[PDB]
């Protein structure tokens, strides 16, 4: 079997991705953002405290001929930015782009933080990473890609993110059309949990390639490229007015700046970051400082190659026994 959905931008700064998941029967169509910096499936449901709902679709389980509660069991997770959730579980059918999965774990949130409420436009998260990071208790359990393998075509997914455009995740085979060139893989340590992996350097506009290993993530739950203090510091220092502001939380720099381009290495290929991928425009409303896309994890305790880097690639995950990934230009 295969899937194939697209995924939407929330807003004009690509904050995060939204793409269509069926859940139940009948179906009840939810818009998730796909996270494979994480691995729980959860959703607003009938079940999220009143006050916390602000605009969302909600899962309403009693509605559903397929869902069962999983007795007993509760989750809770706390993201790297502090946002946060929990509730209890059911089981149902989950589809993603025509791919069915039954007897997915779908946890319906009881309570969400202040971040999510906030976001009328996530109904809430779909979790691709390794499903030894999913916090349901006392019986973890598996993620949308795990529960799909056995049954996929062949053991991956790819995410093909769009800047200020839709774009795809397809589930159980590569997309040829999709991408220029030849796709290059690389090792991934699964540790941690997360797809990690080992970049082979990178490059500030049309500078020179400083080879160097930069460890880090594949995060398509993160909007931004978070990298070693060094890196961020050469990057902005080629952006005139460029500093970071501690009372901003980051790097930011003249709205008036051309930015430049960023390139990281995959092995002896390259990825090139387009200067406009990295503005997040106006602090504030009217504002002539911007946001800049490239930002220190200098604190986070890892690198994250969220999705700044991950919109200029074809990016392959790779489940098969032995996990790898994979990135094409596009
Ligand atoms: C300000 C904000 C952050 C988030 C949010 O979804 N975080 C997040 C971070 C990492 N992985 C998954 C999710 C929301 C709704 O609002």
């Amino acid at each position: 079997s295969t899937g194939s959905a697209t995924t939407t931008p929330i807003d004009s700064l690509d904050d995060a991705y939204i793409t269509p998941v069926q859940i139940g029967t009948p179906a009840q169509t939810l818009n998730l953002d796909f996270d494979t910096g994480s691995s729980d499936l959860w959703v607003f449901s009938s079940e999220t405290t009143a006050s916390e709902v602000d605009g969302q679709t909600i899962y309403t389980p009693s509605k559903s001929t397929t869902a069962k509660l999983l007795s007993g069991a509760t989750w809770s997770i706390s993201y790297g930015d502090g946002s946060s959730s929990s509730g209890d579980v059911y089981t149902d059918t989950v589809s993603v782009g025509g791919l069915t999965v039954t007897g997915q774990a779908v946890e319906s949130a009881k309570k969400v933080s202040s971040s999510f409420t906030e976001d009328s436009t996530i109904d809430g998260l779909l979790g691709l990473a390794f499903s030894t990071l999913n916090t349901v208790s006392p019986t973890q359990q598996k993620t949308f890609f795990d529960n799909a393998k056995a049954s996929l075509d062949s053991p991956v997914f790819t995410a093909d993110l769009g800047y200020h455009a839709p774009g795809t995740y397809n589930f159980g085979f590569i997309d040829t059309t999709a991408y220029t060139g030849s796709i290059t893989y690389t090792a991934v340590s699964t540790k941690q949990g997360f797809w990690e992996w080992t970049s082979t350097g990178y490059a500030v506009g049309s500078g020179t390639f400083k080879s160097t290993s930069i460890d880090g993530i594949a995060d398509t739950g993160t909007t931004l490229l978070y990298l070693p203090a060094t890196v961020v510091s050469a990057y902005w220092a080629q952006v005139s007015g460029a500093k970071s502001s501690s009372s901003v939380g980051g790097y930011v720099f003249p709205c008036s700046a051309t930015l430049p381009s960023f390139t990281f290495g995959v092995g002896s290929a390259r990825i090139v970051i387009p200067g406009d991928y990295i503005d997040f425009g106006p602090i504030s409303t009217g504002s002539s400082s911007c946001f800049g896309g490239i930002q220190s994890s200098a604190g986070i305790g890892i690198n994250i190659f969220g999705d700044v880097a991950l919109k200029a690639a074809f990016v392959v995950f790779n489940g098969a026994t032995t996990p790898t990934l994979g990135f094409a230009s596009k």
